[PDB]
């Protein structure tokens, strides 16, 4: 049996804040150096996780999915009332489906995919749509400069057309900052290698959790410089992993999963059997490192203008971005640019959502 | 293989608030009648998601499960971080293990249970941890009157003890009140029986999700009055499966399974192969329908004095459950009666938990 990461989509939202205006504005250039962020997506409150999410599914979807995928997990950290079950309607998923929201800051769609993975061997006809969508939000906070918009959808089936997920999976937790992260990356992946028996060597591509680049850089610093074409090649693939982060911005439980799509679609060197490692985190703490192999024709599922399409994002001045931003609801909404979903009002106190 | 539901611990808080003190209070006997509830548990500040569900844990965990769980789920729909993470270090679990929270009203239990299984089949030297822990707060309003806390433990491994859990299992997501938790059973259970062939004559006992004991005896009553001795015997097993909840109050996620373990510690007769169907229900809505069969010795793991212990809680006039009920952190806290652990304090802002 085959399992694993069919389809990737991702959503972000339709307005981004240039570090460089924000930084001008604080009177802080310290964000392209310190975090190697330039710039964020802003979310106005009708696009919400929900609508984020249901956006970046609708990316990838067909009717024969609809019909087959009778699994939707949400991997949030941003109501009781799962956002997952809002997702499966907007999506018309067939009825006969579990719907459920999975938490642990930013490491909770790792356990989705390993749900998600599990029940398709078991049930190997099914397919599962995991969702990772946040909108991390933090004016004059230090995590200012560190929010972010977005969701990926990822669709978990067998013989995938992108990715293979490995049954060895090492997680761990410890009741718990930048010296944990890191911590955590030692402990999980000498355990890892250990027990699996593995190396460095095996592997073309190491993605990291990226709550913004300059961390993740740290930890695949982390790794070993005793291997030259090696050591050239997954430097690169690091490079390649974290180019949608520096436009976007933190997306907490997604970030990990947007590096991967980042590196899919920006890597040239990357060839059908090459493995990947995946080191998956969450402050608290909780991590995991899982790996995974292309697919032949895994291009074939990523788009190639990705890039382009994060440019037609509506720049905010910063008095903008605090006004969309910040805006809470009191309800009708002003109408602001979104994907194909959205927040309509709230109808008292029930969400109302919609295609736009 | 058989895998399972091995043992089950039950907590709830320390303090008790009788039906007839809040009817008297409130100038309302109609929750004697219509709730068919006569106590709720309360809890104090003190005593939370994360101390009940770590009590029921410590109610049935032995050194060889805390080295051998790899898995600690938290169903909760009461921090980002999970208190699982919380939970699984006050219980000294090894470090190696996923820890997190699932989410979906009072459902997600059902869903932690599912995973939890898989996992333990995909690797079956494994054990996990599932905790359904909730605290149900709505004063004067309408819900005040089922209110509850409380939090289940379940321990999932191969060969079980009590209860060897079967495959085929049917969940059904609409996003949507009586009317509901109704239809929702009733369009459950009849694709149920029409996909796995089963029938109401193929089970000894049926145990649904309990917000309060009425709306389950609706629930039960649609349930085919065309089978006697069977008739009988469903409504005494049903009768037994409510016999906590009428003391305890709502305990949302962790419902549907006190119910369980009510019937399992109170029919007196329960035998090895005997099935048992379970509706699992939370609003929003999601549903599932799953099954179980009894396992030879189930008896072993119960408890025959409940009933006994949870008389031993400290009851509250009106007056003082509204003042330790509705307290909110300012931080220390006073000294309130609590299970094993209790939260100490907040240390900024950091909540601290420990062994009382």
């Amino acid at each position: 049996m085959r399992i694993g990461i069919d389809k990737i989509g991702f959503t972000s939202s339709q307005y981004v804040l240039n570090m460089k205006d924000l930084a001008e504005a604080r009177g802080e250039q310290k964000f392209s150096k310190g975090l190697l962020l330039n710039a964020l997506s802003i979310a106005p409150i009708t696009d919400d996780v929900v609508t984020l999410a249901a956006g970046s599914a609708n990316e990838i979807l067909t009717a024969e999915d609809k019909e087959k995928i009778d699994m939707v997990i949400l991997a949030t950290e941003s109501d009781s009332k799962a956002g997952a079950v809002y997702v499966h309607s907007l999506l018309g998923i067939q009825p006969f489906a579990r719907s459920f929201e999975m938490k642990e800051a930013c490491y909770s769609a790792t356990a989705a995919l390993n749900y998600a993975k599990l029940h398709v061997e078991k049930h190997p006809d099914t397919r599962v749509l995991v969702l990772a969508s946040d909108i991390a939000k933090y004016i004059g906070t230090p995590g200012e400069s560190t929010q972010g918009a977005g969701s990926i959808a990822m669709l978990v089936k067998k013989d995938p057309r992108i990715l293979i997920l490995h049954d060895e999976t090492l997680a761990q937790t410890r009741d718990i900052s930048t010296k944990q992260y890191l911590d955590m990356l030692k402990t999980t992946w000498a355990e890892y290698q250990k027990r699996f028996d593995v190396s460095l060597t095996d592997f073309a591509a190491f993605c990291f959790h990226l709550p913004f680049p300059k961390l993740a850089l740290k930890g695949f610093n982390k790794i070993d410089k005793q291997p030259s074409d090696l050591q050239e090649k997954l430097k690169v693939n690091f490079e390649a992993s974290i180019l949608y982060s520096k436009q976007i911005g933190n997306i907490y439980t997604g970030s990990l999963f947007l590096g991967l799509l980042s590196l899919l679609e920006n890597s040239q060197n990357l060839v059908a059997g090459d493995k990947i490692a995946l080191f998956s985190y969450g402050s608290g703490a909780v991590a995991e490192i899982f790996t995974g192999t292309l697919v032949k024709g895994f291009k074939e599922q990523l788009q190639t203008n990705r890039l382009d399409k994060l440019k037609r994002r509506t720049p905010l001045s910063v008095e903008n971005y605090e006004k969309i931003f910040f805006e809470e609801a009191q309800a009708s909404f002003k109408e602001y640019q979104t994907g194909p979903f959205a927040l309509k009002e709230i109808l008292e106190h029930q969400r109302i959502y919609g295609k736009v």
